[PDB]
Order: structure tokens, then C-alpha cells, then sequence
């Protein structure tokens, strides 16, 4: 299992899956995830996803613990860095 980030609302468009870890903007890009692009994501039960508005896990932080068809108006297309936990 893994966290899957999607380009469009309700899990539409391009997608990219990631294992637990702390990913910076550069690392997201390498994994084929553009900046200000994430709109929805699926999260395994028991996992936690901290999406940060700025690089290096700073700026506003939005947390998700279950499938999310829409991250929210403020959080939409703002993920620049992200921490993923299997806890
Ligand atoms: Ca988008
Ligand atoms: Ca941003």
C-alpha cells in the first residue's frame, strides 16, 4: 500500500504514489509531482499525511488521514513539501 496523490478533484488526472517519508519540493518533482498541483489523495487507514504549503515542511500545514476527493480550497494546488507516516 501507499499514498497516492492526484492532479484533479475526486482522484482524477495524473497520479503518483509514495511510500512513507519526508519529501521536499525537489524530491516531489523527481517523483514526477509538480509544484502547486495536488488536488486529491488516497490514504491507507492508519497513515497520516502532512501537506505543507511551502518547501522543507514549513508554511501552512494540512493533515489528512483518509481518502480525500478534495483537499480544500486553501490547500488546493499548494503542496510544496509533504510528510507521510505509516502511523
Ligand atoms: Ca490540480
Ligand atoms: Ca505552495
Amino acid at each position: 500500500k501507499a499514498v497516492t496523490f492526484y492532479e484533479d478533484i475526486n482522484y482524477g488526472g495524473a497520479s503518483v504514489s509514495l511510500q512513507p517519508g519526508n519529501y521536499t519540493l525537489s524530491q516531489l518533482n523527481t517523483a514526477k509531482i509538480p509544484n502547486d498541483w495536488m488536488t486529491s489523495l488516497k490514504v491507507p487507514s492508519g497513515w497520516t499525511v502532512d501537506v505543507y504549503e511551502n518547501d522543507n515542511f514549513t508554511g501552512t500545514k494540512w493533515t489528512y488521514t483518509s481518502d480525500t476527493p478534495w483537499v480544500g480550497n486553501d490547500a488546493n494546488d499548494k503542496m510544496t513539501s509533504v510528510k507521510i507516516y505509516s502511523t
